Parts: structure tokens; C-alpha cells; sequence
């Protein structure tokens, strides 16, 4: 625990060849593997070093998103970069915004006001047309825009494919993801549109505590990843 204790009065930021540096007095901020860190941007260098001046007396990693992510950056990510680029990829070919319900009928208006304009805007934007199902028998698509998609994808910078992570596993589409880092939409906003299932039973049935928790910490974290991918820009 005496590890976790602050140790420096100032944090600052320094050019630095490879990247910014961020400087807890003298010593530069490291990985938590001994990796040095660097930052592709000076706008997230001197976020991160915000999380580090705002330390109280002990050092805690949830309160620093942005460091937490930087270090998946440099440590996962960067170096698996291929394997995890081709994991959000497959997430083309079940996107969420693919599967409507079969039923309530308000529920199928609900899902086709919220997400064919989504899906429209893939197939103009993206060129990637998606056949939409209802029920959840499994519909092939054409395997022409599922490469274009993984495409989309692989042809992210590392600290870009960091935060597209978390923006396409909790919702589970890889078009809401991509629609927040092209801003389409925001990240709030893909939240939602992701839960309309949810939140019509919700409002029909009741709410269920947990679920209703478990949708808070995605959205603070697809929050955290929205805020990532704007300060590595």
C-alpha cells in the first residue's frame, strides 16, 4: 500500500521524441509494466497529468480513466493490435442494430425510429449496407461489407482502436462504435439507442435495479472511451 501514496508536488508534460511524457516532479509517468509512457497527443498528456495533480493522498486507478486507458494502449493494444482490430471487426456481423424484436409492436417502431436511420447512415457513409433480421434466427451478410467494416476498423492508430473498444463491446454494435468516433452521434446517445429494448420493458414492466446499474457503469465507460478518442486526435 505505501506504493500507492503521492510522492510529487507537480505533474507536467514534456515534448519528448516518441510522444509526450508526462513528469510527476522530475520522474517521468511509466506503465505499470516499466514501459515508458507516451502519448500520441499534447491534449492527452496534460489530461492525464489533471489525473495525477488531482491524486489526494493515495493513488487510485479508477479515478484515472485516462491513464488506465493509455497504459491498455501501450501494453494490450498496440502489440495485439491485428487480433483485437479482427475481434471488434467480427462484431460486424452481429451488430445489435441487425436484430429486431419480434415483438411487442410499439418495441419493433421503437427499434426502427431509433436505429435504421443508423443503419442508413452506414450504408451511405460507411458503404456498408447491413441485412436487418427480426427474431433471432441469424441472417447472412454480404461478405463484401463485412470486410469493408473490419476495414474500417483495422485502419484505426492504436490509442484510436483503445477507445473504439469499449464503444463497441458494451453495446454491442460495431456501428454505434463507429458512429461515436465519427460523431454521428455521442456517446450518451449510442447508450441509448443501444438500451431501447431495455428501456421499453422498463417503462412497461418496471425497472430492474441491477440491469439499471449495470447500464450506468457502460455509460460511464463508453463515456470514458468518447472522451479518449477526442484527446488522442
Amino acid at each position: 500500500e505505501w506504493k500507492a501514496r503521492r510522492f510529487w508536488a507537480s505533474v507536467g508534460i514534456h515534448k519528448e521524441e516518441g510522444g509526450w511524457a508526462v513528469l510527476l516532479d522530475e520522474r517521468p509517468l511509466r506503465t505499470p509494466g516499466k514501459q515508458p509512457l507516451r502519448l500520441p497527443t499534447e491534449a492527452l498528456a496534460l489530461a492525464i497529468a489533471e489525473e495525477w495533480q488531482a491524486v489526494q493522498e493515495v493513488i487510485d486507478p479508477n479515478a484515472m480513466p485516462l491513464t488506465r486507458s493509455a497504459n491498455s494502449a501501450i501494453e494490450k493494444v498496440a502489440p495485439q493490435f491485428d487480433a483485437v482490430a479482427a475481434m471488434l471487426g467480427d462484431y460486424g456481423g452481429t451488430d445489435l442494430l441487425s436484430y429486431r424484436a419480434d415483438a411487442p409492436e410499439a418495441l419493433v417502431r421503437a427499434q426502427a425510429e431509433g436505429w435504421d436511420p443508423l443503419i442508413d447512415w452506414a450504408a451511405t457513409e460507411l458503404r456498408a449496407p447491413l441485412r436487418i433480421t427480426h427474431g433471432v434466427i441469424p441472417v447472412p451478410q454480404d461478405p463484401v461489407v463485412l470486410l469493408k467494416l473490419r476495414a474500417e476498423v483495422a485502419s484505426l492508430d492504436p490509442f484510436g482502436l483503445t477507445a473504439l473498444h469499449d464503444l463497441v463491446t458494451l453495446p454491442g454494435s460495431l456501428i454505434l462504435g463507429l458512429a461515436v468516433i465519427r460523431g454521428r452521434i455521442d456517446a450518451p446517445t449510442a447508450h441509448a439507442l443501444s438500451r431501447i429494448d431495455e428501456e421499453f420493458q422498463a417503462e412497461r414492466w418496471g425497472r430492474d435495479e441491477e440491469a439499471e446499474a449495470q447500464a450506468a457503469s457502460r455509460l460511464a465507460a463508453m463515456r470514458d472511451s468518447e472522451r479518449f478518442w477526442h484527446l488522442t486526435r
